[PDB]
């Protein structure tokens, strides 16, 4: 039977215990994911509180670890999620994804309705992935690539 | 000379101005963005309030929407950027993006560091863009690519 | 061509507007909508700013208020949606809906949970419709519908 | 003598020690509320800090959950309501009902007055329920009822 | 037909105008509200914004304050009622209605549930009136009457 | 010598102790100030944190629900007060009384004004009853009384 | 008859336009108090939106700064006080005197009830001045007396 | 080596227990202060967390209140500064203090500017002293007296 | 005699007046500022509002920019300072020294405790100068030097 | 590998109990940061919570400080960053940066725009240092140098 919780901080305070026994064990997210079968950015935002794991699942990063059986359990229920503190985010590296929002969101909006239609893209039928790439001027970047399902509204 | 502004509502109450001039003669983003040589994500959000256009491109799409000498000097100037209201969106079509950060904003973060290291990706190198694609079981679906060089943190 | 609006105060000083139009000619909102295809809560929400109309209900209500061709072109735009005016109404009428959130929220995800699984209600695959009923014990009730589709939220 | 507290975090806290028991007992709240002869909404609001339990429904679902006396006691005081921590929900399933608030809040309003006249439909003298309905067009969709009484402001 | 506003600021406006036009012509609210037989509380609370007059009263203040057509019209519409700039007050005068709750609010809820029971007593059903007294240690003392009915929470 | 506090939650612990003492012994507030000579309004208030009891009433009712000598001693000082967890109260019974400003402040405010002149009704030369009187239309209302004395502003 | 605003725009608006014509004039508010027998904080406060003048008082400085007679009736209107524009200020001058309460804010309510009792020292039967002093280490000093009332507060 | 703080909650939990000890030792700020020849404000707002005592005072202090050594050289520690819980004071007699700035904040403004210059009257070259007198009227007045430097603001 | 402001409303319009005769005469805020004896940040600041100027620089810059007597005035009253609309900035550029002190404000407090002592680094006594500076790896930096007067804390 | 952080406490605890162990040793943060081969600023920050250590950084801090191996571990991961409680400091000493910008934020936007481009100064390709000299005219001044890389917003 599905589970649900009510109280973040539950949690975000085994969230902060995952991360302990993982800088303990000198982890990476992409080794606790490898094995289960779910993608990295998934499993990685269940130990973060933002998502829940199938048993097995929770079983396997458990073991890998060490976590006890209540927190087994609890990376299994449905989180209360929201994973900033007080609305806008204090970090640098959530900031700018905050700040692409004031910048560019009306733009999202705008260009959405005109490509798509009235309605939203979907933050729930939806799938989001980080990748490395070379910059040919030197250094590095991050595209991210946000996937989400056309939902739209019309009349009734 | 470069010229900026301090006041948002300045370029806000513009923008509602070329919004009902677009609205009256029927014209797309995509069409007032043809002949800029500047990608459509850019070009509307200087109209938006939220980029300055460089001076052919203001004179092209001033043109366009027949605005006057004071809207077209307006659209070069640097802005005092930030299209949100009050912080948090209202609107659904822009709360979305705001959930997806919310849901997977400390993801983003552990994975920005395990695949790049301490530091951002910026929202100032940046680009973004709006692609309109099927959906393999029905349907339409947005994929949105962020991509930002990443600026490293080091002790000094 | 569609077209969107960024700022929610054009359409809400329309819709203040339509209200006056409307109180001087004596209508009800039933009687707006009535010949437009279309329900009386979605007409009386785009009239307030929080849709939009088809063209030929927007010519149609337009002739029913008395309205001019640059609000009858607003009224088809797709809204900066969001009514409240500072996040928690101070109207007692609606504030009651928001208290139904205060009292009856978690137990709506817990319930969507156990009974549909992980995800959410739509407020976009959405319908909402408002009826009076007799209250057997005296008086009148009003049972308030609210229909959206479930969407699962899955690993990936 | 009925009794009544002061602050909300004696019973959520008390919420999360429930749901910590129903997860290790895998049960549900279908379940829980069997044999009370109340609504599982109802009995489930309750279990969540919401409203307060008769004293024998309080001890059917203390024994199912193997609660001790204080926290059967404390299921029968009236609460402090208000299960929303901050004002507006982060948790999408909780915030898609914020959102219809945010969209149709001024039109509930609107055809509330002009259905049954100035005053409220209570949040009180209320009750809502949620059943599970197929989709025609695939899936699965929650028909959400809110009953409540019409309140009249009469001048005096 | 029932007329109703959504947006508080067309009623303030009318009350800004009106408490004009009564400071020219040195109007006292007693007066204003004598001879539309209601109470002096109801009509002064409908001129700030906060109810509806009936047409006839809504004449008479209207003759007496040498009110236009869309004002008397205004004062009979539904109004958006909140009355406070934002949220708490600022004005002594005003904050101490809102200290009065700071420091008895809880103590008012459980006398509320020790004498009556679980539920509220309304705002809506409700009467208030401010009388000036006597005191007899030297000066004047206001006794401010809530009179509101008793609406239960009971099981369902 | 006399004892003040500065941080709220020290007593509002007390205050929740103090509930859990009194429902485990099934007594009423009325029961509990009966023998102070002192209101059950100011009493109540005392144990919920918002006044302080002379040391004869401490020891009174610190005898009836159990407490102990620190307890007793803690009943005494003189509070931090503020009984609402954030400005405005979540839960209904309290809310009501936030609505009554919102839909009279600026009411109460004219009259007061009218009545008596510039200046306040005080909430510190000040008490408050609650009454409940049967309803002539069926059930039950509250009348609570609030009685201030009116302190002038004068020019200086 | 007394008569009183509700808006502070209206009051704050006017002192805006009486600040341009005191520049114009080059006045000082010791002059502009000088011959109205009332002290310079009070006539100042009024001009600022926070005080009622008496009727001479206000022919008087209205003659002074060219008013018209609409601007010396509101002036006489008693106000919807506080200066502050969103709580805290931010402009340094008036940020200090924020910054001393928070600071010895603590320490004021200590001193306070330890010298005097439960209750407070009152802002409305209050004077403020504010003096010159020499700084005996160079420079100069501002000396500002804050004179309240001690209104207890006593059990009933 | 002077030590400071950052975290005010480590200070104002000292201040808990400093009150608990000096209510059962039934001592005065006065008497605390005695000896230690610093002014009884000054003391009293490092016991209460927002300022740093030398270390004899700090030693003095901590054998009245038979503190420990962690509590001794905490007193001694730089705090981290900022006594109210959440900006706007709950307690009414410290939000008499905010009062008086909501009236008279932009007053002070105008004439520290008209008596001293452009710049503030300073928060850290500041003392205060609260006094009891009586009022020539009967009862009793506080004279609170905030002593702070003048520092100009001129060009660069 | 000295005048000053007390919304910065009237400063900050009078400042998009000014940027807007700067854009039109493509004006760099260095040449404004040459000739008047003030350095170019002061001489900017007081045209956004955020300072005074001295008589001669007001009309020397009033001429440049052809602004009318009144605004020549305006530019020389004391403002209400603060020049962010709503706490903190959302443009990009200003926020990036909103994050520096999120990322070293405790740091600066420590550094600033080691090697002064208790007291502050003024804002009043104060000035600021933006430098540019050739980055050797590529590019170009800023060196923005924040020059302040200690002020201690001393015991009275 | 890299770890990282979400949930700032845990480190903002980690560095009151460095503190305290600072304090009892009576080091300053230059002791603690000499040896390391990096700035004061940066070690200072990372103990604080706002920068990591490089390992043998972190072993030599913490064999200063006595810190067991959990803690040196914590030092390692990259912080979840945000020192200030909520949002805008209450403590003096930092309140002064932060009104710096309130004075000058629109005037460095102005600035950095004519000297440099469209675009910021960044935070992350950033150092900052705390220098004291004499004040000329008498006492001491702090220099704080903010130095960072200018990046380009550019059209795409
Ligand atoms: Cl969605
Ligand atoms: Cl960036
Ligand atoms: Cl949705
Ligand atoms: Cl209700
Ligand atoms: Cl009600
Ligand atoms: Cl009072
Ligand atoms: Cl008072
Ligand atoms: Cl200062
Ligand atoms: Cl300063
Ligand atoms: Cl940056």
């Amino acid at each position: 039977m599905i589970q649900s919780q009510i109280n973040r901080n539950i949690r975000l305070d085994l969230a902060d215990a995952i991360l302990l026994s993982k800088a303990k064990k000198d982890l990476s997210f992409a080794e606790i994911a490898d094995g289960t079968g779910l993608a990295e950015a998934f499993v990685t935002a269940a130990l973060l509180g933002q998502q829940a794991l199938p048993a097995d699942a929770a079983r396997l990063v458990g073991a890998k670890l060490d976590l006890d059986e209540d927190s087994i359990l609890l990376l299994q229920m449905i989180p209360l999620r929201g994973c900033i503190d007080d609305r806008i985010p204090t970090d640098p590296t959530m900031y700018r994804f905050y700040e692409m929002l004031q910048v560019y969101g009306t733009t999202l909006k705008a260009l959405v309705h005109e490509k798509f239609g009235d309605g939203i893209i979907s933050a729930i039928n939806f799938k989001l992935d980080v990748k490395k790439v070379a910059d040919p001027e030197g250094g590095e970047r991050a595209v991210i690539t946000l996937d989400g399902k056309y939902l739209p509204t019309k009349p009734f």
